[PDB]
């Protein structure tokens, strides 16, 4: 089942993604179900907007808000949900939000894959406009929910990311 | 697997929908095998029709006819096949075929997902031109089937289908 | 050409509006050019937002900003661009951008084209989350856009709606 | 533009017929306005059915009901609308709609498109599911509309498709 | 889950192929994972070619190569990633890589699901656009991954496609 | 029309370019006509291969082979067919055919429409992956084609892209 993959081949440097939402898909919040595997409607989205990337988390982890590590993955080509990508992570994005602080992950495509990120090393690598436009997408498509508001704080390098993904995936051991 | 989603937090009011064949797809009959959990195709449609709502089925159910529960779910978007969905049942469509009397139910987004729904509570809330084509299009689709025919009865209520899918539960468990 | 569409059979209560952007597409900004009535492409996008209605205008009529009066068309599938749907306005959003004051109407499809939009007579009549999602679109498409921003004033009824029309269709004569 | 393109490159054996609707399309009828050459929206389809094959018109012709000859073309991939395709008739589909009887031409590209029909040379060459579809479709697409229906008489030859060509064509000179 | 797909109803003749690339899609390279039965991203084609019918495994097969039985199905429409049909074995494509000699079974929808197919007994009787296109296809779709090459070498019949599927399926249990 | 649009606002440096063939599109090969404006089906390809860039001319230029200036267009999303998109010139891909010497240009976004393609200023500035899927398209695109063959000779500058166009342009005036 999607349960059952590992985190990656190797961690930190080398992860696997369970992909939720494909990049430039219609509004629907897909999430894998983690008592069953099965991919579930979380809802519709209220703002016309749509994921920049492929959206998706690293199995076998746990944040201290209590859900797996979620990553942003951006591909050529949009993924199918419930596929999973070899990725190598490259920095993280820093937000607050309603519920406490929050953190999301970008990691680029393994070299296995495709040589077309193998100029990404780190987070400042990355096309300016897509930053942008990641940061612009999540302080705005919860803007139509009640109660709910997000607030970018900043970027941090990839080694800030795999320390996270460490972390994660220890804190997923023992707690 | 698909095979061991619930049929629901709170059967009857709030179900779980399985997803077969998104609305306005290719002329696919998918079908989750039940001893796999696998989507196989049915069969390739003959007429040059389509679902106008997503269709699926309630997890640990069963019809007299010896198959789960199916419903059409209508949805802003089409829905991904071998994805779940939260619902409320409103409404049942009855009917007859070749191989005796049927039924399906008719199920819109839960609040959780969206709100989009909540004004309809019963079968004459949908909107006419809906309940026209799903009708239209069961006593249609097998035209071109030999030894298939299919003559709609009527509509029922939201009563009538909660009371099909507690009874189908119930059934489930012992036969 | 699309340069010879009429305004409408019987303006301001019957008209025709040229798409240029269809609903929920790819974040190009198409555009059609007035002097030779093929579709340019405007810019792409910079925000991952999309349209939540088919956008164009009303053929031979100028606003003040000088370009013809645009309109935006919900209807139940996306439309081509540079196609040409009668439409009955139905109100209009007013807001503030650099410039100054600024109208985008909405019209829904003419009951000769459909009937699913006959219950809807004026703005109050529109669902309230597409309004809300229209507004949002507006308010933040061009954030990513250097000295360009919108403010939303609010929701105007069929009649103001109509006098905009009908303003912008008399300027057009002769100014 | 659309209104300038010849009926044929040799009549009734080689023409050019103009899409209005790709096949397996969504349901928006779209029809070529033949005073500006521009795609009007005719009407959104009521029922869950989608044309079997792409659907257009002869230029310069006119039937006995007031319109161009209509045809429907088979192809590996859907065409754009308003786009132009070189075919060669093979066959007929008569009927009996409201007004009287009615004619739907199939042709099939030209041998210089595609070398894939060159084996279609008469209606009896055509896969039979396809006729089925076809017929099928033109029987039931106008259920769900107000004082319309048609009933299909039968396929006729590719002789009996030009001779309604080849009229429609010298009705169109003078008449 | 897909691991416990059956390799057919009725091996030789009577065959599941599970699917893990559409015809048609865009150029990603999906494969099912053997240890979890997750859908892998296995890589980005570099070419600009897409598979001409949608490619797949038969489950519990073993090829000398290590891998199972690989398999060509032709639809009238893209299956989904994931999906498992019932198929006939038809036909081979023998071809010699950098690795060794390779085959692919080309397999065609069974009579249940549609009678499309059922004029096609062997790999003669497929039509020869398509046989060049998968020939051409697989000669190529390598071309820019460096150390990588394939030479057909020809098509056999559906006894040697039969004679592969047993082979391998009985391989399949001793090593 | 289509027939109506400059070569460019400012030849060589700023040109429009007509698009015929979207970027991932399926393998129809359409062309304006240079009579009507229209858009035709040239053919449908044989191979299973897509253009790897959106693809089409500069209108009121004449190359050696009889026809307008080709150009590929890559782009962030595909284009739709017959659209016009202002582009900076800045490669040329030169080939040898059946017919003789063959170029093909390649245009990036202008600024005014898009910021992500501002750095690449020459042909050196192109991806190398994308450099490489273009030649090989060209090179087999048609080795399904009786009498058809391209071979190719490199890359040249943004200097001899210009100089291309402005020749053609010339040679267009009265040639």
């Amino acid at each position: 089942s999607l349960l059952n993959v590992p985190a990656g081949k190797d961690l930190p440097e080398d992860i696997y993604v369970v992909i939720e939402i494909p990049a430039n898909a219609d509004p629907i919040k897909y999430e894998i179900d983690k008592e069953s595997g099965a991919l579930f409607v979380d809802r519709f989205m209220s703002t016309a907007m749509f994921y920049p990337c492929n959206y998706g988390y690293i199995n076998h982890t746990l944040s201290l808000d209590g859900d797996p590590v979620d990553v942003l993955v951006p591909t050529p080509y949009p993924l199918q949900p419930g596929s999973v990508i070899r990725c190598r992570p490259v920095g993280v994005l820093k937000m607050t939000d309603e519920a406490g602080e929050d953190a999301k992950l970008v990691a680029v495509p393994h070299s296995k894959l495709s040589k077309e990120y193998d100029h990404i090393k780190d987070v400042n690598d990355l096309p300016e406009l897509l930053k942008a436009q990641i940061a612009h997408f999540f302080e705005h498509y919860k803007d139509l929910e009640k109660g709910k508001w997000v607030k970018v704080e900043g970027w941090e390098n990839a080694e800030a990311a795999k320390a996270e993904i460490v972390a994660s995936f220890e804190r997923a051991k023992n707690k």
